[PDB]
């Protein structure tokens, strides 16, 4: 057996990177046949919760997802996923998506035999007078990047309407090799980051951390952050969430 050794970095209403290697099984209500990990939560300082699972043959969710001022949203990172609120379906393959409003629940079932990588978002909706949210379930492969602040060698796409009837985004930004972004940023809004593609080094708190696909990056409201894509093999690409639209309450 090797030395026990890790990169994680927790630093509680900071920052904080996980790696795949240290992930366990937690047994989240509702899900079965599926391998999920509760990652981004409050008791890291996140005001959302977020996942990453494996959903294997006949992998489910029954009970019904969120719900109950609950919104949530799903990501298909690889495989086929049925995602459903009881009504009406939708049959999402990699790269394709789901956003539930904070009224309806979410029911999902692998829609192949092989194994299907999903993220998984929930937050509590925070209303605003004169707006709602809607469901919203699209494709990332059926929308046209944008140059990320204007930029030829970063790309953004955003899952959901930048407009105030929503009270977060979710979305997924490209680098080129040794592209990066303008300036290092300092925002109320948090980020739950998980990278799908390549690696980078990330400058968390002013501290530079080298990351790869697999990890999983909790960025706490106001912390200093930016990153260089590193490697030449594929993309520096990573999904990620943001609250958005609102004030903060007192």
């Amino acid at each position: 057996k090797e030395l026990l050794t890790s990169r994680a970095v927790i630093k509680k209403d900071n920052y904080a990177i996980i790696p795949h290697d240290g992930l366990v099984q937690n047994a989240v209500p509702g899900f079965e046949n599926v391998d999920i990990s509760i990652l981004g939560s409050p008791k890291l300082g996140a005001t959302f919760v977020d996942y990453i699972a494996t959903f294997h043959k006949n992998g489910q969710q029954t009970t019904g997802f969120g719900g109950d001022g609950i919104q949530t949203l799903v990501y298909v990172i690889d495989g086929r996923l049925r995602v459903s609120d009881g009504q009406e379906t939708h049959e999402l393959e990699a790269g394709g998506y789901a956003y539930f409003t904070p009224e309806m629940k979410m029911y999902l079932a692998n829609a192949q035999e092989a194994d299907t990588e999903v993220f998984l978002y929930k937050k509590r909706y925070q209303p605003l007078a004169g707006h709602q949210p809607y469901k919203v379930v699209g494709s990332i492969h059926d929308q046209q990047p944008e140059e990320y602040e204007g930029m030829t060698d970063v790309l953004l796409w955003s899952l959901l309407p930048k407009e105030f009837d929503f009270d977060m985004n979710m979305h997924i930004l490209s680098f080129e090799p040794g592209a990066s972004h303008a300036y290092i940023e300092t925002h109320v809004q948090e980020h739950g980051a998980y990278l799908i593609s390549g690696q980078g080094m990330y400058n968390l708190d002013n501290e530079w951390y080298p990351v790869e696909k697999g990890d999983y990056i909790f960025m706490s409201a106001y912390v200093p952050q930016a990153a260089y894509a590193v490697g030449r093999e594929e993309p520096l690409m990573y999904v990620y969430s943001k609250d958005a639209n609102r004030e903060p309450e007192l």
